[PDB]
C-alpha cells in the first residue's frame, strides 16, 4: 500500500491520473519524481522548467554542479539527484526530443531506467516540448517498465485520449 490517491489502473503496475506533477509529487513527497530532462540539465521549460521553478531553483544549482563535474548525460540515460521539497529522490531521464531529430528508439531505453527503482511518479517520457506522440509514449511505458510507476499527466484532454485509447 502507498499513497498515491486518485489514479487509474492501467495494468499490473502502471497507474495514470490528470494531475500535474509538481503539485502531485508536493503532495505525495515520492521516493521518486522523474523528471523529463535533457542532457545538459538545463530545466527551462516543460515538466523540467515546471520541477525547478517548484524547487526555487534548487534542482538547477545541483544540476549544474553535476554536468560541471560529470558532463553532459546521454539521450536515453539517466541520473539520480536529490528531490528537494518534491521527493526524496528526482530521477533525471533524458527521452528523445523529436524537435532535436534524436532516435524515437531511444525512448524505450529512457524508460528502462524506471526499472532501478520499486516505485516512481513520472511523467509521460519525450511527451509535451519534446515532440513525440504520448499515445506512443504509453505504449512504449507499460510494454519496458516492470516496476510501479504512477503517471501524472497535466492535460486533462490528453489524459482522456490516453485512457479511452489505451489498448
Ligand atoms: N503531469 C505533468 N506533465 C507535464 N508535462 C508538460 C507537457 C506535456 C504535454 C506535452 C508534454 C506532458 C503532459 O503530461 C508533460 C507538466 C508540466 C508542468 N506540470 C506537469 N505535470
Amino acid at each position: 500500500v502507498n499513497s498515491f490517491s486518485g489514479y487509474l489502473k492501467l495494468t499490473d503496475n502502471v497507474y495514470i491520473k490528470n494531475a500535474d506533477i509538481v503539485e502531485e509529487a508536493k503532495k505525495v513527497k515520492p521516493t521518486v519524481v522523474v523528471n523529463a530532462a535533457n542532457v545538459y540539465l538545463k530545466h527551462g521549460g516543460g515538466v523540467a522548467g515546471a520541477l525547478n521553478k517548484a524547487t526555487n531553483n534548487a534542482m538547477q544549482v545541483e544540476s549544474d554542479d553535476y554536468i560541471a563535474t560529470n558532463g553532459p548525460l546521454k539521450v536515453g540515460g539517466s541520473c539520480v539527484l536529490s528531490g528537494h521539497n518534491l521527493a526524496k529522490h528526482c530521477l533525471h531521464v533524458v527521452g528523445p526530443n523529436v524537435n532535436k531529430g534524436e532516435d524515437i528508439q531511444l525512448l524505450k531505453s529512457a524508460y528502462e531506467n524506471f526499472n532501478q527503482h520499486e516505485v516512481l511518479l513520472a511523467p509521460l517520457l519525450s511527451a509535451g516540448i519534446f515532440g513525440a506522440d504520448p499515445i506512443h509514449s504509453l505504449r512504449v511505458c507499460v510494454d519496458t517498465v516492470r516496476t510501479n510507476v504512477y503517471l501524472a499527466v497535466f492535460d486533462k484532454n490528453l489524459y482522456d485520449k490516453l485512457v479511452s485509447s489505451f489498448l
